[PDB]
């Protein structure tokens, strides 16, 4: 009524925070090499979708609600709805992709992580957007022509086939409920698998540590990341050569926390490959389980496959599934005497077949930390609206208009609190933002 200016300021500010927030994320990733990871590519996609929501959906919806009707016409109305639903679907599918990524990472620690590249990412993102569009856009814009008549009037804006509540609910289930269910199930599996969370990566970063700067090994050779051997030369540049060959970029000698893990997975994959092509090592590797297979890989990491091959006697004891004796036998090596601590854990891993010899990081991954917040925010903000649809199926009068409006703004602001989560669950994003404002 007379209080219009207030609403406009609030909604305007909110839309402003959203747009500058996501653009800040997209830029933060583009301009900072440290933030350039496949996980952040997903967040980049999310930021795009959320940006569009801030510029278009929020603003136009505000206009539609403050003015009491739709002044902009049918064509712009149809584009607006398409855009909204297309990007919303893109968002939920991105959440799905992230979920599948976590599942494979957790379930296939050795094989999967190595094949996670920027290319696969961009393609999965591409499929997400394209597929979403294909589903919503055509139906939303052309439904009128399909049926031959337009049910939507000149002052109102809504999806035409949604005129029937049953169809709207059905669509909610397929578009929102099912993906949520699926995300629940596979995250249930992810939970089961990670209850006592240690993986070959955590293990090797404990034993060999994780250095982002070239450090001379006890043997005297050049090394990087998680015990990655470079060269034997006394000239640093001789190492910088091999390093820049593995990175594909001029590092000057220093790499990021992400390039370290990309190199790590490369070593792991290569490790396994060689073990399988190795006649002494293959049989025992075939017989061992995931945890004990990791322990073996650890040994190959430290002393090399030619060294590990020298443990034929103990290896045969492993294949016989005699764990305690295999341990006793392993401790008789000088390897045990020259690297007591690490050896004890690896041997113990062989002994028990569990990760119980290794202490958890005590601080969860940035990726898992972020993912959780994203999901919480998504479900808490979208559930109200969707359960509103459910209830609307049997009782329309129960849900007033003011309620629908609230539901809409919840779904909308979820695009606002995303960059907030990145900054809170990831110190690098926050830092980058801070420096980006200046
Ligand atoms: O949450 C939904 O709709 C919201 C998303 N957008 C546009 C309508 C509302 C508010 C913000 C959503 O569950 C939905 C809503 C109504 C009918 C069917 C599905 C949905 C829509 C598209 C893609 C994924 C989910
Ligand atoms: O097999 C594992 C080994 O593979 C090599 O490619 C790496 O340079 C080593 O650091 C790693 O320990
Ligand atoms: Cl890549
Ligand atoms: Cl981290």
């Amino acid at each position: 009524t007379f209080e219009v200016v207030f609403i406009v300021l609030v909604a305007g500010s909110l839309s402003l925070v959203t747009i500058i927030g996501n653009i800040l994320v997209m830029v933060s990733i583009k301009v900072n090499r440290h933030l350039q990871t496949v996980n952040n590519y997903f967040l980049f996609s999310l930021a795009c979708a959320d940006l569009i929501i801030g510029v278009f959906s929020m603003n136009l919806y505000t206009l539609y609600t403050v003015i009491g009707y739709w002044p902009l016409g049918p064509v712009v109305c149809d584009l607006w709805l398409a855009l909204d639903y297309v990007v919303s679907n893109a968002s939920v599918m991105n959440l799905l992709i992230i979920s599948f990524d976590r599942y494979f990472c957790v379930t296939k620690p050795l094989t999967y992580p190595v094949k996670r590249t920027t290319k696969m990412a961009g393609m999965m993102i591409a499929a997400a957007w394209v597929l979403s569009f294909i589903l919503w856009a055509p139906a939303i814009l052309f439904w009128q022509f399909i049926v031959g008549v337009r049910t939507v009037e000149d002052g109102e804006c809504y999806i035409q086939f949604f005129s029937n509540a049953a169809v709207t609910f059905g669509t909610a289930i397929a578009a929102f409920y099912l993906p949520v269910i699926i995300m629940t199930v596979l995250y249930w599996h992810i939970s089961r698998a990670s209850k006592s969370r240690i993986n070959i990566f955590e293990m090797l970063r404990i034993d060999e540590g994780l250095r982002l700067k070239i450090y001379k090994d006890t043997e005297g050779y050049y090394t990087i990341g998680i015990g990655h051997l470079l060269t034997k030369s006394p000239s640093l540049n001789a190492a910088k050569s091999e390093l820049d060959k593995a990175i594909g970029r001029n590092t000057n000698g220093v790499i990021t926390k992400d390039e370290a893990e990309k190199l790590f997975n490369q070593d792991v994959d290569a490790a396994v490959r060689g073990i399988l092509r190795n006649a002494k090592l293959k049989p025992v590797y075939d017989s061992l389980d995931a945890v004990r297979r990791a322990a073996l890989i650890n040994m190959v990491f430290q002393m090399g496959e030619t060294g590990v091959a020298g443990f034929t006697n103990s290896l045969r004891m492993l294949q016989q599934k005699r764990w305690d004796e295999a341990a006793v036998n392993l401790a008789k090596s000088r390897w045990y005497n020259q690297t007591p601590n690490r050896a004890k854990r690896v041997i113990t891993t062989f002994r028990t077949g569990t990760w119980d010899a290794y202490p958890p990081p005590s601080r969860e991954k940035k990726v898992t930390r972020t993912i959780l917040a994203i999901l919480l925010a998504f479900i808490i903000t979208w559930a109200p609206y969707n359960v509103m649809v459910l209830i609307n199926t049997f009782c329309a009068p129960c849900i007033p208009n003011t309620v629908w409006t609230i539901g809409y703004w919840l779904c909308y602001i979820n695009s606002t609190i995303n960059p907030a989560c990145y900054a809170l669950c990831n110190a690098t994003f926050k830092k980058t933002f801070k420096h980006l404002l200046m």
